[PDB]
């Protein structure tokens, strides 16, 4: 990986971004910009390349008009035994976003709005296509040079919908996930819910150190999970008791067995924050809130939908 | 299982107006045929395993009741029994919560004052002493069986459904709460009244601490983690154990099983860590007559967690213990 | 078997015995030289049989009634602990030093105390009776005599657990106590419970503001005339649950007035004489706000001394009456 | 019944302390914070009522737990002398008595009638959500905090599942009663915002809207604003033959009964002459009166089917301008 080099005799290769992530001209399309990510040649990584090629294409060939906000992929070739996915350039993520343009305190709630919308659109495509991401954070969000459109990606994550709680991001991991319930689209609206509040606070919204600890925060919020969910769940022995008791592991293991969690998360005052808006601003930031509300239901089959959520207050009024 | 609603009347007399308990369903009524008299009413599961399992329970409970006249050794008082619907109905005493709801509640999931430990540790072994003359083993024994008047004064012992004769000796290792099971089970040794001293001991380091004691994934971690305090079981007691070749080699090493890929560790000897003084103070800086109960409540568990039943302090040791008496 | 007590000596290497308070058992003031010289009072039981017994029921009420109030609200006598000394259950508590007879003389001088300090009083006992009702215990000896103070005055606590009994053990005979603040059901032999506790300390209150015995009568029958003189005949449903009925009451259900030589006195009825207002005002004149408290007072005494326990307020009914609250 | 008294204790921590059976009373065992006690009469009927009341209230108050959608708040229950009795948030009065002691008997400020309305739209979206009819929506059933800022609907005895369908033409209150009750057609959501409607139209002017003598002068009194109902909903009627005559014309009864059977009705009800009154407006006010006159049209179409939703309701100018 060196600046200056040739890949496919087309792309000058003049950047790098941060799997490797390069910036490089098409020399057969009057220098185009174009991102390359080049996969490492282990057995693991080839596989996860050779899915990630075909959920993209998947998910590129449903959407031909690019209105559902998926990263498009342009094609692909081989370089020295290395599989390489040519990109739509794209400036940054949501995360560098958040450092440089949130100072750590998030985003206005008018970019939220426009955020918000585009995730949902996603979130349409990926069911569409019977596609869980199961990977949706600020790290795997592009967005272009002027930062309002934002585009999904790393689907190297991706399963379909008809395919354990180890795999992926902890804090962004849906309970259904934890306690190893069968689980559908409802995961990517979690994790898109756990990411809107991120994009407006700056902060994580469940920073549990453990599968344990985040069903707990999850609890905080909505009270102890229903009895008829938790029953479902083959890893249901790990977090409660034979009485249904949450058992609260804290690590040498320390655990307390607690008979209900009191809703103790006031949702408006962390999105709030102290902050003295607008009535204007107020008024959205309350919609985030209800919004949020009906995403972190613990039971998936309570979540909002997909057109519910593009429908939401928040969005439209 | 029954849904029973708000309103409905029970055997002609009782007015349902509230819920207690979602294994099996306890709801409050009023006796209208007794001044409407509070009344908690178990309704019994309907299947074979469970409807025996309610005339187990309601054997235990009238020969505990009947020992035990002017209820003065802290068994649950049942008042009468009828039939609705194919379900047994056990009629008790209202009595309103469990020592888990209070840990919860008015412990805030650390614990409750050494005194009120102290009170409670009494009345748990007066129950034992009453089971013991009965010849009876609860066998389940923990916060969630153990219910408390409505000023959380006097604790009742609950729940006859895994309770036996002493002779019956039919409990296999994968029955009841795991964290509560006493080593003598989880190895398959002819077991006794010792398993209920050992449960209540777990008990009494939960309702100071609001932890549990043993926290074991599976029976082996229990076997460690009770081992982590006493050192590996005496080699006499792993022989008489039908269940021995799961836990430890021909070596009479232990075998500790990490879990689906099993990782096994074979160990000569167990190193006592445990500290019981260390966990039961934890963070508190205790006026000294508090701080002298918790050194005494350690000493008592000491001689309650002996891995040996035989070594295990009795009922009556229990009660004559300096946590107790002074 | 009393022990006989000596000033400068030590008990058990730690208590200097510096002077004397009651001795009718011994009670002395010591200073704990193990512990600051901190002043305590020793209580030291007779040796014979009946008060070695009753001393151990003693001791064993007060760490119960202790136990359940760990942070001393509910105001009964704090036993910090107790050693053998020649063969002498010893109780060391916290030092208190006066009595509230004691106080009724040297504060009252024999006229009783400012309705403003029988109110603090009297929420004060009700808050020992919800103590003993939570703990399921009758005290049976409620009288100023065992309510100690501290220095101040301020605050009182319920002693002498000595006669006290569990509610169920239903063995009071009507001569065991004493007999001013006796209750009509233990004369007559009904089956009785805190009712009785809740009775005399109705008796106390009184006492607490006239400085007088309510009912000052010299046998149990004239007791039963003197609560009769207030509230009318006892009701016939609780004539008819007395076991001793038979010894104060005729077939007719006729009260029986023995006056001793016997004269007897066969009534159909009692007429209302005694005007519990009048005795507590006592041509007095006092302040508006004292004169509002003490028709409270009045009031209350009505709904304490009902013959029937079970027409008698509660002790949660008490605690919200207007005399306490407003 | 059961004649309470005041300085009564019932469940051993409600202290009555006054009459509003509806009892105020302070909860000794959370702080004395006031509360509410609705002690239901103890027959066969009015126990299974207040058991549906409880039951209907549950629901709708676990659908809402932040509470942004105007149904009373049961905050628990209890029995006394197997009397049910539910407590309820301490609400001040009735919008009955509101429109006595600030209304004067000739209505609200359109102010206070806007606000009111979107709070009573909500409570019909809520209402909706959890498939249950109140059926007997006035002002009489809708409460009002201490500052009269905010309205609950109460009294949940008169409520049925939408599916239910055992709403009798005599059930309720006459003057609140929709078209579709009265000539025994299926009906749904649609009945409570006719009472809605209805209720409006009375917090704005003081007066009924349609007080008919009976259920056939109702039905004239309704089809005075809109003409006669269409023949297509007539005919789904089970009790139709009580109104109108095979020609569909019709019969208007009159008490000694007489009958004029009528081809048609002419549209006679002028609402916004009716709204208006006396009064001369800033212009301000003018158009609000306007906009609740056009939002009283949408909802007051005989049909149903043809009337306003709650979502264009909570949307209309009236609330949104
Ligand atoms: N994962 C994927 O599948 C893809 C990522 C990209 C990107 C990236 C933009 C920012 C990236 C990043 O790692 N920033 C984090 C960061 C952190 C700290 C410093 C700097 N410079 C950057 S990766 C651009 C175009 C196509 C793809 S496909
Ligand atoms: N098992 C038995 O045999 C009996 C239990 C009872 C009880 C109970 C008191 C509290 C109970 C409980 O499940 N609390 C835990 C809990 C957990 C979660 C929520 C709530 N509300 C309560 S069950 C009361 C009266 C008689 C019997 S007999
Ligand atoms: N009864 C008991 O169990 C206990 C009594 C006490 C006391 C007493 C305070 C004054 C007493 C007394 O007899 N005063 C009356 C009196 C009468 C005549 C003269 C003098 N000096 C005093 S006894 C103090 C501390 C602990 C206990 S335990
Ligand atoms: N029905 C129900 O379910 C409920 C009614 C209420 C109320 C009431 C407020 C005023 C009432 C009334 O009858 N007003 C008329 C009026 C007018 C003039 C004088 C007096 N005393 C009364 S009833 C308050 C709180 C909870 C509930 S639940």
């Amino acid at each position: 990986v060196n600046i200056g080099e040739v890949l496919d005799k087309r792309y000058n290769v003049y950047g790098y971004t941060g799997s490797n992530v390069v910036r490089a001209r098409d020399n057969a399309r009057a220098n185009q910009e174009v991102a390359v990510k080049i996969i490492r040649n282990n057995e693991l990584m080839q596989k996860t390349g050779l899915k990630e090629l075909e959920f993209l294409k998947k998910l590129n060939d449903a959407d031909p008009d690019d209105k559902f906000h998926c990263l498009r992929l342009l094609r692909h070739f081989y370089h020295k035994q290395h599989l390489c996915l040519v990109f739509e350039p794209l400036s940054m993520n949501l995360r560098e976003v958040l450092k440089k343009y949130g100072k750590d305190v998030g985003l206005h709630i008018k970019a939220v709005r426009s955020y918000s919308q585009q995730l949902f659109l996603a979130l349409k495509l990926l069911k569409r296509c019977n596609i869980l991401h199961a990977d949706i954070k600020p790290d795997n969000i592009l967005v272009n040079e002027s930062k309002t459109i934002l585009k999904l990606c790393d689907f190297g994550s991706a399963s379909h919908v008809a395919d354990t709680p180890y795999l992926f991001s902890r804090f962004y991991r849906a309970p259904e996930i934890i306690i190893g319930k069968s689980y559908d689209y409802g995961i990517d609206m979690w994790s898109v819910g756990c990411t809107l509040y991120e994009l407006y606070t700056g902060k994580i919204l469940f920073p549990g150190k453990t599968n344990n600890h985040m069903l707990k925060l999850a609890m905080d919020l909505k009270g102890k999970m229903p009895n008829k969910m938790i029953r479902k769940g083959v890893f249901k022995d790990q977090h409660f008791d034979q009485n249904l008791n949450f058992m609260y592991i804290e690590v040498r293991e320390k655990v307390t067995v607690m008979s209900t969690i009191n809703p103790t998360k006031d949702l408006l005052a962390d999105l709030i924050g102290c902050q003295r808006l607008p009535e204007d601003q107020r008024k959205k930031v309350h919609q985030l809130k209800d919004l949020l509300d009906q995403i972190l239901m613990l039971d998936p089959a309570k979540r909002i939908s997909i057109n519910q959520a593009l429908q939401h207050a928040f969005i439209q009024e």
